[PDB]
């Protein structure tokens, strides 16, 4: 038999599953009205995908080389990791460790320069929040989603990274609009109500240093005088599921879907995405702050019956 | 404690913490369909719109102005001997889940049984003339573009006072314009579950003897099986809660739908309704279009239970 808890996530999975709840990334070649929207995206928390919807004049045209161009070989922030892998599970000395990258600051030039050369380690550009720029995306064409957050962006992020910087899976607590401005981005999706199904661990924190020597290595996170930190994250690699060690995971359904140049994703709240790109891929992001309601709630009360 | 209980109380705690559908938010003019999407369809959150509607049926829809429109033509009425129709009452030391007695009556008679506070209790109840012409149900379209579909279920109601109807959930969206007199209703949010005792109830109906006494007859299926219903086992108007001490934890919103006025009542609110006498109602059920939220509730039921 089954334990009170099983039989109730059983009842939960397959619920979802007759009724096609988050089954599928709705496809449209014409961007909705505000209203549609709302109704269809927003309020069933259902990610949806439009073609060509932007005609931004970023799109075609950005590129690092017209970036340097366009504003000079100025120093920008960028993350490094050895694998590939920046926020993602990497071992050391036998040990597993969650592992944020190394943050700099190099000259965008010597950036192209990194970025063409993968005998070297994996690099990206991130901006979080341009007079030369600003004119080249019009964030209103965005209305017809931010009309159902009725709110700001929390965040805007600009990234520019190479094919093998991979985004291990995660949730996030906004609502997210994203905008792929050059080549493509690969997400792999797994809707919040398929948490049972994805298995979650406790790791030490550490973050990617370089020797005196030059070679990477994972440093231990601590708190002033205190202990290691540790950090909850997906073990699962959608790309290569080990279901010998997480057979809970073959229940889940994951989405995959590629976003193009011009392209718009929105990706609701607290769905768990994983994500690759092609080399040199340009693109922007808006974060909303959720708009918290029952679901919510019981999605913590899933966590509380999977931990 | 279990698993179970535990998962619960974080539930409710998150819940309490977002005092999630801690009030009937109040309008004093339509919202958008837009607003209405966004801020009450999509949060599964009750409003009140405080004279929304001018219908011409606001203010003249009366019984008599009734009988004169229909001719006194033969309605059918529900009839109970306690006033709760679709209630719990006991009979012969149990307890039963009770249907109304269902017959057909002239509409003068039924205004006459109205006016006898000592008769039994009856309410028309009538669900899909000169009579169109008093409404403008596009008025609704601010609340309908969110269910895009037309109503599913279209119900008049005239009532007495003394008829009360049981706490329960339905699975729809339900759009409910008061037209003549006022409603009183209690609410409580899907997520408070656990909060509301429910028991197993043998199924019974009102029927009257040739010399017209009230009983409760058992029903049974196409065998000679006795036919059973799940009901809500707590009165909100005055909870035993030594019987029911987690009903404690709910926390029940009170609100008073006037004539003009409209309420938004989401799917699986618990809601137990009240009305002044000869109350006059009509209301709009939407199925459900069902997401993440209604699996979760699937869910929670498995849990309680
Ligand atoms: O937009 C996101 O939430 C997201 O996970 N973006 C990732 C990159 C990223 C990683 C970490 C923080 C922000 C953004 C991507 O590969 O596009
Ligand atoms: O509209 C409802 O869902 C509802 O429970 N209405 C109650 C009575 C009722 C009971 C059953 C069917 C329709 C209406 C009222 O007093 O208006
Ligand atoms: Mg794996
Ligand atoms: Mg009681
Ligand atoms: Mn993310
Ligand atoms: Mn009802």
């Amino acid at each position: 038999s089954m334990s009170e808890v099983e039989r109730a996530l059983d009842v939960l999975l397959q619920e979802a599953e007759e009724l096609c709840i988050g089954s599928s990334v709705v496809e449209l070649d014409r961007i909705p009205t505000a209203l549609e929207f709302c109704r269809e995206f927003y309020s069933k928390n259902q990610p949806v995908v439009i073609r060509k919807a932007l005609n931004w004049p970023a799109i075609g045209k950005w590129t690092p080389k017209y970036l340097i161009e366009a504003l000079g070989d100025r120093s920008v922030d960028v993350a490094i990791t050895p694998n590939g892998y920046a926020d993602g599970l990497a071992t050391q000395n036998g040990q597993e460790y969650f592992v944020l990258p190394l943050e700099t600051k190099m000259k965008l030039s010597e950036v192209v320069r990194r970025l063409d050369d993968p005998t070297g380690a994996v690099h990206y550009i991130q901006k979080q929040n341009l007079p030369e720029l600003a004119a080249d995306l019009r964030v209103s064409d965005l209305d017809f989603a931010q009309q159902s957050f009725n709110k700001p962006p929390d965040a805007v992020n600009f990234w520019l990274g190479d094919e093998r910087a991979v985004t291990s899976m995660h949730k996030d607590p906004y609502e997210n609009v994203y905008c792929v401005i050059s080549g493509h981005k690969d997400f792999v999706l797994i809707p919040p109500h398929q948490l049972s199904c994805v298995p979650r661990g406790i790791y030490p924190t550490g973050v990617y240093k370089t020797s005196d020597s030059g070679q990477f290595y994972i440093e231990p996170l601590r708190d002033e005088e205190g202990s290691d930190q540790f950090t909850e994250w997906v073990s699962v690699d959608p790309l290569s599921p080990d279901l010998a060690k997480y057979p809970e995971y073959a229940r889940a359904k994951p989405l995959k879907v590629r976003v193009h140049a011009g392209d718009i994703l929105y990706l609701p709240n607290y769905w768990f995405h994983h994500v690759s790109q092609s080399h040199k891929c340009i693109a922007v992001n808006f974060w909303y702050d959720l708009d918290y309601d029952s679901r919510y709630c019981y999605y913590r009360m899933l966590e509380q019956m999977t931990s």
